[PDB]
DNA sequence: CCAGAACATCAAGAACAG
DNA sequence: CTGTTCTTGATGTTCTGG
């Protein structure tokens, strides 16, 4: 019932897995308009419904990795 | 010849509350300086501030302000 | 020159529309 | 569900009085 990304609150299968509301959203506007977002830090930065803004660049790899695409 | 942001590193803009700040910095601390902002770091409050990634961990950018000494006044 | 106020952006998460 | 638009907090850049 939960997300796989963030972990917060799951609404359905949007390009893979199990996303929240945002990180559905987020995915698209992001591996879309390709933007090398990069990390502040070592790339572990934990992502959760407080803190995945915190970080695109961690928060998208965890998307491919976690299964996710455009078609 | 160029004065740099001790704080995120984009193009100084004068003497505030402490440091040479860049000008949202100036005004981001202001701002969360006093008040309930609760920012969250991600890793380890250790990231690296630049003007491209100053929005990413507040906290981090904040922290780094009260360590270069800034503030309001007691 | 600087601390603030005032006016202007960004972008994330929600609410919609098809 | 997926594509698009709206709302709003967090930020940024100008404009002001002392
Ligand atoms: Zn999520
Ligand atoms: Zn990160
Ligand atoms: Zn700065
Ligand atoms: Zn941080």
């Amino acid at each position: 019932k939960t997300c796989l990304i963030c972990g917060d609150e799951a609404s359905g299968a949007h390009y893979g897995a199990l996303t929240c509301g945002s990180c559905k959203v987020f995915f698209k506007r992001a591996a879309e308009g390709k933007q090398k977002y990069l990390c502040a830090s070592r790339n572990d930065c934990t992502i959760d419904k407080f803190r995945r803004k915190n970080c695109p660049s961690c928060r998208l790899r965890k998307c491919y990795e976690a299964g996710m695409t455009l078609g």
